[PDB]
């Protein structure tokens, strides 16, 4: 199934952080309507974290999340969870190699801000 | 119920990172075996990174994320979520007013690291 | 923070699905926009399904949870979760006594049907 | 990413509970230490439960649910929730054709029970 894609309230923002866990260097890619909205990348076995911003989720909503290294696609993994109704965070994990431990790039998503 | 409070397995180690979107000031504590391990504070209505550190669950497993404002304490909202059996992430949120957006300070655990 | 109350798209056939953990008679009502929709009772120690049923969200798509035990509201936890930006489950526990199991009646509301 | 395959705490009974959402006859196989425990099988478009068990994730506690309609395996999608510490989903949503709904089998899993 297609995983680490979102569908946020619309022209909202939202907050994406990023940790990275794993030898390689990691890149994520941030799309808000399928263009390129931020991007995070470095290296660390000690979850550091490679970025942080706060975007807007645009007349459409629609946020996906892209991770890769070495120019190579890592696996996906994803949910999206609800609290008391209101509160939102969409979660996504990535394998670069063989461990399948997922958390070579870790990405959440948070909304509402402010 | 109890919020803020998760088991994970003994020994291991975890991040911890916190965010704030309220007009007050946040204090974010995290204890580990009923003892604070760390402690974030700042303020920010733009979800800005308050603190992140890696600690340790210890023997006994026990995490709890504490959340006051001016010495208030804030009302909770969390759960645990595990993506492909293998990824981990303990969320919290809390609130410190009437608006009931439970943002006030955000909490994201995450575990494996690695 | 409130439980138990999920706000789903508006006139949308949903399921929900009630389990009983105690040696209490359980009691769950589901509302619909304020209003009683379905009833199940019974008791078990041993996850029956005292009742499962088809509603519609109707024009306010608003779906409360209550449970009680011979009158006596139950405290309630919940949470929602959507897997692959589609498929949507909203989570009930409920607590009739001191053990904190949260298992006394489980309710799970599913969509979408079909 | 595997899916539907959950470790649960050792020789815990679990409950399991399916539910059909397609024109196509579901199976739903249940295994515990990579063994069928269970099996289930219908078809509704409305939600029918078409099995529930009370089972015992027995000394390994891995838990794996498999779908297959019309001959092969469903693309199964799913993760884990943990209310207040103590109540545990384990859910599973699975895709037999090209709508992606993703609910033509849904499985839920929860325990403890008692
Ligand atoms: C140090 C290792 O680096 C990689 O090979 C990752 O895929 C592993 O999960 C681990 O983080
Ligand atoms: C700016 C405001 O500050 C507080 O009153 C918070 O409780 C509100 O949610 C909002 O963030
Ligand atoms: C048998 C017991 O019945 C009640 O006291 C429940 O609150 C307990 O959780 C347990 O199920
Ligand atoms: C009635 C239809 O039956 C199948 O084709 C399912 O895959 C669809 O999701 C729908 O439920
Ligand atoms: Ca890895
Ligand atoms: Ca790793
Ligand atoms: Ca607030
Ligand atoms: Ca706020
Ligand atoms: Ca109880
Ligand atoms: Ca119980
Ligand atoms: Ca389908
Ligand atoms: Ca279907």
């Amino acid at each position: 199934a297609t995983q680490g894609v979102f569908t946020l309230p619309a022209n909202t923002r939202f907050g994406v952080t990023a940790f990275a866990n794993s030898s390689g260097t990691q890149t994520v890619n941030v799309l808000v309507n399928n263009e390129t909205a931020a991007t995070f990348s470095g290296q660390s076995t000690n979850n550091a974290v490679i970025g942080t911003q706060v975007l807007n989720s645009g007349s459409s909503g629609k946020v996906q999340v892209q991770v890769s290294v070495n120019g190579r696609p890592s696996d996906l993994v994803s949910a999206q969870v609800i609290l008391t109704n209101e509160l939102n965070f969409a979660l996504v994990g990535s394998e670069d190699g063989t461990d399948n431990d997922y958390n070579d790039a870790v990405v959440v998503i948070n909304w509402p801000l402010g």
